[PDB]
């Protein structure tokens, strides 16, 4: 159709009204004391809410271009939570802020690459300052605390964490699962966990945690590309009996077998699950062999010729709980029988003592540890199912930050070490006097996220932000009690992770968005 | 229905818009350096982009002749990319400024004609300068540089092209399929390569690289007029189970076969393509059998009285993988047994000592070239798939532009050698005041794409440009880098046939773009 | 439904409203420099065209009247075509001038019959003259020259068709057909012409040529009315076997058998050509047989009361081609044996020595030279298809050219002769003040051909005429060497049918609407 077409300046200043639109109606939300959205619904009463994620949903533009700045906002501050596993409202604050001191150094005639260097060579040193103000969080004790700090000072999920952590390791395999009455089980058993999410989307069942969750699934063990359905009629009818749903781990599975699988599913005549197969090449029959091993099946290729329509329930390995998530099947007790995965272990291990090479060597060593390494499964004991589910999610979350904190340690929280980065910052130069201001731009607008902090706490976010310059390190305010002090002291990290993450994506929002000098759109008719 | 027909500079006007709209959202990209623009997607995350074909193909005017201005530029800017290699953006600046001062010195009431042949002939003393500046890129060294370059200073892909044109000859048939491993594989199979593309633009499954692949594909030796389905639904039938493609290589398929055969395409019963049989008379039926002879398959002609309805797998001819081009049929390792291949070309060979006609001499060189040379196979090999892909895009880009580098040479690049040929026709005049003028509107614009790259790059264009003029040969000034030199020195090259193709599909849009004196559209209701 | 009912002058200015439009879109593009017309297209790039034809065709009026304009215009430019073998262009401008300036005149309230009589006999004189200049195109020489001319000085189509002509005869059949590689054969089969062409519009298969042609088709050789297709079933189910196509050569088909049989045809079920029967009555019947002879059929009559249910392939006659135009079928190598070819040929000899009536022994003769003379056949040998074509395509065109050379003799190119003509017809006066004026009208739109051309070619059309003047017979310009002297020097010649007919339909159509007084259409709702 007719494209609406702009150029630099008339894309930027609409873009950066839905830049604006989206980071105010989020940041309202930010830190401890969010202020409250009432997000309507068609029917009935509506939703308050105090996060900056949930109003960010429900933020839509009529106009495409503000539509447009505000969903490049909205997806870059996703990143930064997805590289960082938190501050959504804290990333917003940084990229509204960074995107529009940018752009409005742009609207004055002024060269974008210079201010997308100095704002990258700030950004650069800001990441130097924030992981020098990083303390590790490695040790276990370290790891419970940040737990309980992301669970909100829920003790019991750090030692969870820590439990599996020494368990299975802390790279290990850890899913939490539902459990039975009042009692938190946590247990190894024989699992994988192989970076391969859901073919298709429509398989997910479970939109509270957002992973395709299956209790004794069977599992596909073909090695070939899924072409025809007729090659899973006979399977998809054998899965369709006794009510058991299906896993699909092969090379690739095409477009008319999953839109056959997919309609089965929505349908409710057989629920079946589409993962791609582990590794390519010759490496994933070897680790489709590997589950195989681990799940008692058989693997299904068309070099030993074995046929899809000649496939049986045998063929298929089972599973107690497989867990499929956005990128990562896990398949958690295996019904392979434990002597023939230690074999295969085994086998795999002289592998190992006969792989002379290094890329052969660390290969083997992945695959040794995540088929005898297992997976940690933990069960939570409640009372009633609410409070069980609503812990599992908290485990969920405190396991998500604390993995962030091993990574790259933590920083004290609340945009208080951003203020040391900025403190410490004071003498960065860029290479022109253009790049100059985009170093600044970087600075104060990462003292930002305190202060929408404390501002929405309904405090001074100034004078907050300068007794914080007064101090030094960890030193910092509370934002939910409105009082200063090192914020190691009074439980407040943010994991050097999320920060960092937040801090280089709003950047790199900021130089893309720095450096637009056209724009296309479709008509609004 | 009701057309709107309007004349001259009427037309010529909004012909221009159309070709403003168009250059001014490509070159903001053009060069190492290019801007960004964000290209709005009905949904979600807009597409940020510094490449101008992506932006034109998100150019579209609602009004008529404004659209056709920019739809027929853009098609000869697309001329000039595919007899060139590359420059889309560069060709579309010099299109640009040829048709934008040809259609103003039309506007003021003086004649299209000798316009037309003072541009023409101006950019055929410019073509002449610059094949003059023009040095060979044939021996091994340069070849293996210039595709260093174009792969953006990749050597590997330069060395791998090198040794398929060791292992077939440069003129030999070379493709870059999937590896295993992390390994390149170099090979040469019994295959043939000739200009018969897809009959049916819909027959195309993959559309990263718009041809028509099929792994283990029968082929249809059929050397007859294909008329009627009913002789079509056996060979489907016997080819629909297994999940094997199905190649067509007949002498014509007719609108209802082709028809049942796309309709079974995207209802995914059967995957089949069809081409048109090489050659044509006598020849076509020699070169079906070559085909035959090749993929071990025999042909099916009326004149032998063979019928498709008694027509089975059989009589098909297999390859280990056929490649089908927009206008190439590429057979991969023919299954054709190796004394099969030899046999038949010792008796074109014979036909060779036997010919007595230079054209049947030239057709039995070819066809052995065809037969025997075979196919380069190049593996790509890679740790992960996505980098793998990559690494067989950057292969063929690089293929692309050493092929035309072979083809013409190279010149020093960044807009460079159009600056010197400039210079150095500073001295041409035209048969007219008028023809002069032609003459100095397709010679300013070799400046232009070194302007708009330099200018993209946030750099002046202005004394960059003048520092080349004071500078000779390759002297000029690195765009990315900000520096000056020589782009044989620091290694900007395009090739000689990219740069000649722009300028002469610049000369020629702005010839078509200035003599057309009459319109015809629909309204707009 | 509701009419618009309108008089006299105020309908002949929506007529020259729409003969202005048409005509100044068509005439940019007269001559060997014709102008170009970017017709925008409803997709892509617009097509781009130097044609009168191509601008005429899109050429569409929202008013009914404007359109009512160009159309008859448009009409009677192409019977001045179509009676002339070019000229479309021609008869446009001619036309164009002569209903302008005698609508104009009516408009100003002269006489409609006497405009009307004086620009008739204006224009009778003008073919006098015309005939007077025209110098006969009838030997071999002329005939090669005129062919080489017209084909753009190509001899090579020239010898062919003088070989044609000396081979069967200038009257005799000539086809040109697909040749197999570049060797131009001619040769001579057994087949008549005969004045019939197709009897519906949809049974066409070459949209290029505009004719219905079959290979090998069978021919149905039925001398009755064909009003139930319950006759037509078992032949159209005999016909479909073995993909062959059926020719309808019957007396009459009403309205059931054909729409069956062109439903029959889109579907493509069975490709079907009906053709009526040549002549009428009883001599319908005796072509019918020859037909049936000729191709070796049955013929299928009520009077020996045999019926179509039980027809079979045997009753339908074979031919290797046969050639269905619009108003002619040809066909081409009936496999009716020579032998009984010339035992017919002597039958129908001895009913020419048995003719009594000059009109019948007329169509003696045309029986017995058109199954004896037979059909030429000459095929076009090219290294490529595409040039095959375009060498068919041209050998065509010269053949036209060249029959109406013989038919008319030529004239001196260019527009010239028209010149000649009003130079010498500047003494006619009519038998009104009104005549002459009606004479003056068409006098003086005999130069704007000329002047026409040499304007589309960029030189000046009132200088050419001037020095043609001066120059005497043939004396003239060169539009696209811009260059005077003799026409037939420079080889610059048109059928004096091309100018005779393009100017005679002018004058008819003007003096039609000259002498119009009322005028209705619809209303535009
Ligand atoms: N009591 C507190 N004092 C100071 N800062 C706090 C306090 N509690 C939370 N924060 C800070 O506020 C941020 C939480 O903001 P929030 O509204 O949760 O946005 P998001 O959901 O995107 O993280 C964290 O980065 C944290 O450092
Ligand atoms: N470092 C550099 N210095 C000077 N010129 C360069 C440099 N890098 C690329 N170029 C020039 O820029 C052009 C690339 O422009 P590009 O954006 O690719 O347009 P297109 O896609 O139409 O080729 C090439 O012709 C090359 O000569
Ligand atoms: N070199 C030339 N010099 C003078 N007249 C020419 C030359 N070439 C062609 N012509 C004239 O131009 C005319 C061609 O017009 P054309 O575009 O074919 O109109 P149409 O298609 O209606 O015939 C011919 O009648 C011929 O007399
Ligand atoms: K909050
Ligand atoms: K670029
Ligand atoms: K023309
Ligand atoms: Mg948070
Ligand atoms: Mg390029
Ligand atoms: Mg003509």
């Amino acid at each position: 159709a007719a494209k609406d077409v702009k150029f630099g300046n008339d894309a930027r200043v609409k873009m950066l009204r839905g830049v604006n639109v989206l980071a105010d109606a989020v940041k309202v939300t930010l830190g401890p004391k969010g202020r409250n959205v009432v997000l309507d619904k068609s029917f009935g009463a509506p939703t308050i809410t105090k996060d900056g994620v949930s109003v960010a949903r429900e933020i839509e533009l009529e106009d495409k271009f503000e539509n447009m700045g505000a969903q490049m906002v909205k997806e870059v501050a996703s990143k930064a939570n997805d590289a960082a596993g938190d501050g959504t409202t804290t990333a917003t604050v940084l990229a509204q802020a960074i995107i529009t001191e940018g752009l409005k150094a742009v609207a004055a005639g002024m060269n974008p690459m210079d201010l997308k260097r100095g704002i990258d060579k700030a950004v650069t040193a800001a990441v130097e300052e924030l992981k020098a103000l990083s303390v590790p969080c490695s040790d276990s004790k370290a790891i419970a605390q940040v737990g309980t700090i992301s669970a909100n000072s829920d003790e019991t999920v750090g030692k969870l964490i820590a439990e599996a952590m020494d368990k299975v390791g802390k790279e290990g395999v850890i899913t939490v699962e539902d459990g039975t009455g009042l009692q938190d089980e946590l247990d190894v058993v024989e699992g994988m966990q192989f970076d391969r999410g859901y073919l298709s989307p429509y398989f997910i069942n479970k939109p509270e945690t957002g992973a395709v969750e299956l209790e004794s699934p069977f599992i596909l063990l073909a090695d070939k590309k899924i072409s025809n359905i007729r090659e899973m009629l006979p399977v998809l009818e054998a899965v369709a009996k006794a009510g058991k749903p299906l896993l699909i781990i092969a090379e690739d599975v095409e477009g008319e077998a999953l839109a056959t699988l997919v309609v089965n599913t929505m349908r409710g005549i057989v629920k079946v699950a589409a993962v791609k197969a582990p590794g390519f090449g010759d490496r994933r029959k070897a680790m489709l062999q590997d589950i195989a091993t681990l799940t008692g099946g058989t693997v299904i290729s068309e070099e030993i010729g074995m046929e899809l329509e000649k496939a049986t329930l045998e063929d298929l390995g089972q599973a107690k709980r497989v867990v499929i998530n956005k990128d990562t099947t896990t398949i958690i007790d295996g019904v392979g029988e434990e002597a023939a995965i230690q074999g295969r272990v085994a086998q795999i291990r002289q592998q190992i003592e006969e792989a002379t090479s290094d890329y052969d060597r660390e290969k083997l060593q992945e695959r040794v540890a995540k088929l005898a390494g297992g997976v940690a499964v933990i069960k939570v004991g409640a009372a009633t199912e609410v409070e069980m589910k609503e812990k599992k999610a908290r485990v969920e979350d405190a396991l998500h930050a604390t993995r962030a904190a091993v990574e790259e340690g933590v920083v004290a929280g609340g945009g208080v070490a951003l203020i040391r980065v900025a403190s410490k910052l004071a003498d960065l130069r860029g290479q022109n006097e253009d790049q100059n201001v985009g170093i600044k731009v970087a600075l104060r607008a990462m003292e930002a996220p305190l202060r929408q902090i404390v501002l929405n706490c309904g405090e001074e976010p100034s004078v907050v932000a300068n007794t914080v310059k007064g101090g030094d390190g960890n030193y910092g305010y509370n934002a939910a009690t409105e009082e200063y002090g090192n914020m190691i002291d009074m439980g407040i990290l943010d994991p050097t992770k999320v920060t960092r993450s937040a801090l280089q994506y709003a950047a790199s929002v900021a130089g893309l968005m720095i450096t637009t000098e056209c724009m296309v759109t479709d008509l609004p008719k």
